[PDB]
């Protein structure tokens, strides 16, 4: 019911092939002599009732063909086709040809040779039903809208008007995080989301920003809409890794997005890429910035949504942070006495307080009925005073990271 889902797939694949060799290029100085290119050339045969997705990538040796197809949604390919036909030259080998009726299959030398240079093609032989996928128009459509966020060149081979055949660009290999933030429509920043995490759902938040100072990077950042229960970073354009870790700290994980600078060292390891001292530089001005991005959600989708999903991490943050403690703070949520449900921050606990209070009072509980129906608050409350409800076990611990709040000091009831 949604077999068109095959192109995108191929695409897909196509892209990370290509991005595998451009990593193997970074160190190995001939990679590229097999082919200079760097392309997805997608070819139409409708009197064969083919389609060919040739990517210039980073290519498959026979071993590699045999084990890693026959022991990656790819296989989707086969909703639209009798047969699979892959076409592949890697470097260390010579070309192949892996053939599949999803029955079984053979994987021979190529009769031709080496017709590839470097790369592969997926040749798929077209079921009776899926004879659509044959139409120029279709297929322009198709790969123009899993285009998008696709940073190769994508060619369809069409015709022109006497009539000419040729490649046809199909999308923009600049990237969007490298497009100034005025020309960025916020339908695409959310589509670029939903294209490298799927789920497809807007993401709560984003932020897009250019970072000047010590390091130069362009960057895009997102709160995803709820809590997983994953930063792409780029060198002059250039797919490096994913796998990093340490790039934010730990109540920060949730954060998806891409890095793209152009100071780092291209040409590494990734071991030697990861010890950089610029990296710690270019966390902390992404933790600065997501922060940013935090604050700036509307007031109440911070306190119904977010809150909800990340209260936590925030609250962690005050604890492991201390460098950012105070705008940490001041993104805090608890329940209180001021109202059965609704929570308060503690900017609008203190805009309560009475003149001579300087002593921001808590109560710690297992749960909110508990802490309230304690004898200890009776008398704050009766003399109108306001009591903070801390009723899950980080919150002692995060209040116990914070020395004072606004000139204010913290005091637990349940204490003298």
């Amino acid at each position: 019911k949604n077999k068109e889902i095959f192109l995108r797939e191929l695409i897909s694949n196509a892209s990370d092939a290509l991005d595998k060799i451009r990593l193997i290029s970074l160190t190995d100085e001939n990679a590229l002599a097999g082919n200079e290119e760097l392309t997805v050339k997608i070819k139409c045969d409708k009197e064969k009732n083919l389609l060919h997705v040739t990517d210039t990538g980073v290519g498959m040796t026979r071993e590699e063909l045999v084990k890693n197809l026959g022991t990656v949604g790819f296989y989707s390919a086969f909703l639209v086709a009798d047969k699979v036909i892959v076409t592949s030259k890697h470097n260390n080998d010579t070309q192949h040809i892996w053939e599949s009726d999803s029955n079984e299959f053979s994987v021979i030398a190529d009769p031709r040779g080496n017709t590839l240079g470097r790369g592969t093609t997926i040749t798929l032989v077209l079921k009776e039903e899926a004879s659509d996928y044959l139409e120029l128009d279709t297929i322009k459509n198709l790969v123009k809208k899993y285009s998008q966020f696709i940073n190769f060149p994508i060619y369809v081979w069409s015709s022109k008007t006497k009539t000419v055949w040729d490649w046809e660009l199909m999308n923009d290999i600049k990237p969007i995080w490298q497009r100034p933030s005025k020309e960025v429509e916020d339908d695409e920043y959310k589509a670029f989301y939903k294209s490298f995490s799927k789920e497809s759902d807007d993401p709560m938040a984003y932020i897009h920003f250019t970072a000047e100072g010590e390091v130069t990077f362009k960057s895009i950042l997102f709160v995803p809409t709820s809590a997983p229960r994953y930063i792409k970073l780029y060198v002059r354009r250039v797919f490096i890794t994913d796998d990093f870790h340490d790039m934010m700290p730990k109540y920060l994980n949730f954060v998806k997005g891409v890095v793209d600078s152009d100071d780092l060292p291209l040409n590494v390891s990734r071991e030697t890429l990861q010890q950089h001292k610029l990296l710690k530089v270019i966390r902390k001005k992404l933790v600065r910035k997501t922060l940013d991005m935090i604050k700036k959600i509307a007031d109440e989708k911070y306190n119904d949504t977010f809150w909800k999903e990340f209260g936590t991490n925030i609250k962690l943050g005050v604890i492991e942070d201390h460098s950012n403690r105070t705008r940490l703070a001041k993104l805090l949520r608890f329940q209180s006495s001021h109202h059965p449900s609704d929570i308060t921050s503690l900017d609008q606990y203190v805009e309560r307080m009475k003149e001579k209070q300087d002593k921001i009072y808590f109560m710690a509980g297992s749960s909110r009925k508990e802490a309230e129906s304690s004898p200890f608050v009776e008398r704050l409350l009766k003399k109108g005073y306001e009591v903070i409800y801390l009723t899950e076990p980080v919150d002692e611990y995060c209040i116990q990271a914070l020395p004072e709040f606004d000139g204010k000091r913290f005091q637990n009831v349940a204490k003298e």
